[PDB]
């Protein structure tokens, strides 16, 4: 598992 | 389309 980020404007483990 | 920019660790229009 690891930490993912996501910026698509919208801004969040698996 | 938009800008899209992922943190996953690795950091990058669709």
């Amino acid at each position: 598992a690891s930490v993912q980020i996501v910026y698509k404007a919208e801004f969040x483990y698996k």
